[PDB]
């Protein structure tokens, strides 16, 4: 840790939480391991009040390069700050720790899957407010995303979504053994391998599917590799049972084969926040 460059510290202080700040229970998960070594943690703020956090552990992280770089990612994702996305609380210089806020209802998906939940329409179409709004935010500063899906966005207590799995806090499904999500691409994406705020509209378009089908896997009858041509064709997802026609209007234009022929995401919060209000 002395082998760090000191202007760099120095720029890194505003992101780093002290070890007498933070109590880590490494003895208990979050979430049966599906996010994989995830602990709940207790942050205390500068007036002593007590935050419930999600403490992940960076093992790929080794050498002094390495941390360096990380450093680096934690301080463009601290600068990172709005309702709608995932915000990274700080960082703990083992292996270096990652301090995310504490979401009680888990990932998007599973909650809108979950047999016992019962949202409305109106709460689903919140929903993908919800992510536009944070898309619209992450877009304003030029990020791309490039892994936009329902699996990928988080619920608090609330009912809060935040667009997560980018920066810090991405490989969210990081699961450790003992022995490309191209359904969610532009078709660009797919022929490409590049990535751009056009191609996570196209990828909102997915989730807003999603949402309207309360979690179903898109294009269940087709093969990862056979999504290209069958995009070519003109084929896309069909209408939801339970989906208003100009919200599916919303989603075929974010599947507009020309990616300048899309909406941006500021267009999608007006429109669907027109939609929303007339429920
Ligand atoms: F972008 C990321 C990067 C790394 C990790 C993560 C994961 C993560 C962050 N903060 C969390 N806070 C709570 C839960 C969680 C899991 N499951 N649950 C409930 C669901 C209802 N049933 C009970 C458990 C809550 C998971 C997380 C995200």
């Amino acid at each position: 840790l002395s082998a760090l460059n000191p202007e760099l510290v120095q720029a890194v202080q505003h992101v780093v939480i002290g070890p007498s700040s933070l109590i880590v229970h490494f003895n208990e998960v979050i979430g049966r391991g599906h996010f994989g070594c995830v602990y709940h943690g207790t942050l205390l703020d500068n007036d002593g009040k007590k935050i419930h956090c999600a403490v992940k552990s960076l093992n790929r992280i080794t050498d002094i390069g390495e941390v360096s770089q990380f450093l680096t990612e934690g301080i463009i994702m601290k600068d990172f700050s709005h309702p709608n996305v995932l915000s990274l609380l700080g960082i703990c210089l083992g292996s270096p720790l990652v301090v995310l806020p504490y979401m009680k209802h888990g990932d998007l998906r599973n909650f809108i899957r979950n047999e016992t939940h019962n949202p409305t329409v109106k709460d689903l179409i919140g929903f993908g407010l919800q992510v536009a709004k944070g898309m619209k935010y992450l877009a304003s500063k030029k990020f791309v995303h490039r892994d936009l899906a329902a699996r990928n966005c988080m619920l608090d207590e609330k009912f809060t979504v935040k667009v997560a799995d980018f920066g810090l806090a991405r490989d969210m499904y990081d699961k450790e053994y003992y022995s490309l999500p191209v359904k969610w691409m532009a078709l660009e994406s797919l022929q490409t391998q590049k990535f751009t705020t056009k191609s996570d509209v196209w990828s909102f378009g997915v989730l807003l599917w999603e949402l309207m089908t309360r979690g179903a896997p898109p294009y269940p009858d087709v093969n990862t590799f056979d999504i290209t041509v069958y995009l070519l064709q003109g084929r896309r997802l069909l209408q939801p049972e339970y989906c208003p026609d100009p919200l599916y209007e919303v989603m075929l234009k974010c599947w507009h084969p020309k990616a300048e022929m899309r909406p941006s995401f500021s267009e999608l919060v007006s429109r669907i926040s027109a939609i929303f209000s007339t429920f």
